[PDB]
């Protein structure tokens, strides 16, 4: 067993607030805001060794990004932002921290009941997106 064992599975979008907002922080254009808004993705975790693998399937994209605790990767999102993200475990909750064009976001994963909310944050700005097992 290890830690992320509360994570591993496979977790369907119930509920979103917020996300609109969020993304226009980011950056996200309008057509890419309405479609990407629309989709009620599934999340895919798992693990392997040390590599944990985080997987999006949706009607808009699908995106895979696999990573080692604390070490930096190169990440093209949904958007198709080019950053560089750092992923850690803090306090049980998965910290992923996203740079690019000299700016930040962080998303944040934990397990609360039988939910895995996914907290992204953007200068000030929160979007929360509740997921529940597949
Ligand atoms: O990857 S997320 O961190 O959610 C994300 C974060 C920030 C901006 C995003 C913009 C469009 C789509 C996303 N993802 C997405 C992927 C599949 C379906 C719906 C939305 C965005």
């Amino acid at each position: 067993g290890h830690m992320c064992d509360a994570f591993v599975g496979t977790w369907k979008l119930v509920s979103s607030e917020n996300f609109d907002d969020y993304m226009k922080e980011v950056g996200v254009g309008f057509a890419t805001r309405k479609v990407a808004g629309m989709a009620k993705p599934n999340m895919i975790i798992s693990v392997n060794g040390d590599v944990i693998t985080i997987k999006s399937e949706s009607t808009f994209k699908n995106t895979e990004i696999s990573f080692i605790l604390g070490q930096e990767f190169d990440e093209v999102t949904a958007d198709d932002r080019k950053v560089k993200s750092t992923i850690t475990l803090d306090g049980g909750v998965l910290v992923h921290v996203q740079k690019w064009d000299g700016k930040s976001t962080t998303i944040k994963r934990k397990r609360e009941d039988d939910k895995l909310v996914v907290e992204c944050v953007m200068k000030g700005v929160t979007s929360t997106r509740v997921y529940e097992r597949a």
